[PDB]
């Protein structure tokens, strides 16, 4: 013999109607447990897409929230304007490379931030004309640090013009040498030194002019939207990483976007190929750059964010019920600035690891604070969410 509640029904039918008077009601389509327990303990009753019974029950009322992996699982044009949804009806042009390529291009409409200091320079003659110089920097780069001199004596003539390619490939790759090269370290250096101040990505560029399928040869690449790969990045252990840094929009209008006071990084060294902010901030200390943190990473990234979000126009209508959040990847050079690389709308939320497993569900209950618990309190805790844009 197996229990039976004898309040199942009493206590199933008290819960709904008090849920429906609440307009407590969701439905989640995909694995969110976290989200499931979070709106439970709110006081919520979940409509599937004890419990199986407050459902029943629940067979001719609407959801007044819906969480779901993808956009496409509810058409919100038929949605009533109360009813929330954890997407907007478009991701945005800015989660594609082309779109946000073409975004920060115009981004000179909204903000007099040079897009050039954090994000590598994408092109959908100019691409040419950058593939010579990038060519012509590396050689002063490659001589400040067999082919004619005459090499040489272009780089600085362009650079200075600013302010071939046989011998580049040649000395790049074949590995010449240069006649005469040792009358130029100081010109060379001279140069460089000036350009790095007029030139945010001089540093990462590195000096194969490699881009992005990667092409380190302009004429085999025209052959066949075109990016300048970032050779060198940041290294940890000698190995490439990321960070994946969470932020949450809830309007576009005026465009209010929240920053999520932690992240980790993704190693390309760790069994699970990550490590927490707050390892990274340790190991930062260890390379002797207290400043980095605080006061060049998150600042970075912040204003990156907003930026690659203020020069999205594709955006015509939205939901004001309606909130998404999105996922934005950084690389950093040496000298800590970090560097978007691309931006996604509904990042993982799995489990992957012990970094993830906690930071996933931390950023998921500290979404339903902002998204509900702020519209009965306004001055209520959001945990590590942190509001750093609204026009």
């Amino acid at each position: 013999g197996i229990a039976v509640n004898p309040d199942r029904l009493k206590h199933a039918k008290a819960l709904v109607e008090k849920a429906i008077k609440q307009k407590k009601i969701f439905a989640i389509h995909g694995p969110y447990p976290v989200i499931r327990s979070c709106l439970r303990s709110r006081g919520w009753v979940e409509k599937k897409f004890t419990c199986d019974l407050m459902s029943r029950l629940l067979r001719n009322e609407d959801p007044n929230f819906f969480w779901t992996t993808k956009r496409d699982a509810v058409d919100c044009r038929f949605l009533k304007k109360d009813q929330m949804l954890n997407h907007y009806a478009k991701a945005g042009s800015f989660t594609t490379k082309v779109g946000l390529c073409l975004n920060l291009r115009n981004l000179h409409w909204f903000d007099d931030a040079d897009p050039d200091s954090f994000f590598p320079r994408c092109y959908r003659q100019s691409f040419k004309e950058d593939f010579w110089h990038t060519a012509a920097r590396s050689i002063l780069k490659r001589v400040a640090n067999s082919v004619p001199v005459q090499i040489i004596l272009t780089a600085l003539e362009a650079c200075e013009r600013y302010l071939f390619l046989h011998g580049y490939y040649q000395v790049i790759h074949d590995g010449a040498t240069i006649e005469h090269s040792e009358y130029y370290v100081d010109q060379c250096s001279e140069v460089l030194h000036k350009l790095e101040a007029v030139n945010p990505q001089l540093d990462i560029e590195g000096g194969r002019n490699i881009w992005i399928i990667c092409m380190d040869r302009l004429e085999e690449i025209l052959k066949l939207v075109v990016q300048k790969y970032i050779e060198r990045p940041l290294l940890i252990f000698g190995t490439k990483f990321d960070v994946r840094q969470w932020f949450l929009v809830t309007d576009w209008n005026p465009l209010t976007i929240w920053f999520y006071k932690e992240c980790y990084v993704r190693f390309s060294v760790p069994t699970d190929n990550m490590w927490s902010s707050r390892q990274l901030q340790v190991h930062l200390h260890k390379l002797g750059a207290p400043h980095a943190w605080e006061a060049v990473i998150v600042p970075g990234m912040k204003a990156a964010i907003i930026h690659a979000m203020q020069s999205a126009q594709d955006i015509v209508e939205y939901r004001k019920s309606s909130f998404e959040l999105y996922g934005a990847d950084f690389m950093f050079g040496e000298n800590f600035h970090p560097w978007l690389i691309q931006i996604n709308a509904s990042p993982t939320m799995a489990a992957s690891t012990t970094v993830t497993s906690r930071l996933c569900a931390e950023v998921q209950e500290d979404t339903l604070r902002i998204v509900l618990d702020r519209k009965l309190d306004r001055n209520c805790d959001i945990g590590a969410f942190e509001l750093i844009y609204k026009q």
